[PDB]
């Protein structure tokens, strides 16, 4: 289920958190906008790229945190808040979020492994309602 999900994320997470948003960015190309030093890199380029792998890391370090610290997949009112509050979330609306989740939901999908894909198309779902009801347009 999601908490086994979450461990075995946690047990490689510098690979996942990379695979995983390398196939947020190449299924939503304009999703680069918001990262532009990632503008005309193949996916090796990035991840010789040191903020590529320290950001994505650390993004998905506090992803699982979220999710760790959610019930039922429904994440903390103080999760959602930190991550409407955030600076460097300043340019974001909950499409961004939305868009990401989906990514990793088919990466699981088409993966050989028995994540909860279900579990975390909702825990998606819940983080953008929650990211919507702490003021994030
Ligand atoms: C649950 C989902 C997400 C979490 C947990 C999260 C977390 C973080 C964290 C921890 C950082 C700081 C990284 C660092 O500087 O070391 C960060 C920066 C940033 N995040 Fe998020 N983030 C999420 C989703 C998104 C999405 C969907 C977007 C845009 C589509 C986004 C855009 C950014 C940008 C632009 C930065 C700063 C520039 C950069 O790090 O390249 N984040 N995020
Ligand atoms: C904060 C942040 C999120 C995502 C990235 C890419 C490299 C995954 C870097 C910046």
């Amino acid at each position: 289920g999601f908490k086994q999900d979450i461990a075995t994320l946690r047990g490689d997470l510098r690979t996942y958190a990379q695979d995983i948003f390398l196939a947020f960015l190449n299924k939503y190309p304009d999703e680069k906008r918001n990262f532009k030093n990632y503008v005309g890199k193949s996916d090796q380029e990035l991840k010789s790229m040191a903020k590529f792998g320290d950001h994505t890391e650390k993004v998905f370090n506090l992803m699982m945190e979220v999710a760790d610290r959610a019930t039922d997949c429904v994440p903390l009112a103080s999760d959602a808040s930190t991550l409407v509050q955030m600076k460097q979330h300043s340019g974001l609306t909950t499409g961004n979020f939305e868009k990401l989740f989906v990514a990793l939901v088919e990466y699981m999908r088409a993966s050989g492994q028995s994540f909860d894909s279900q579990s975390w198309d909702r825990f998606g779902k819940n983080l953008v309602s929650a990211l919507s009801s702490a003021g994030m347009k």
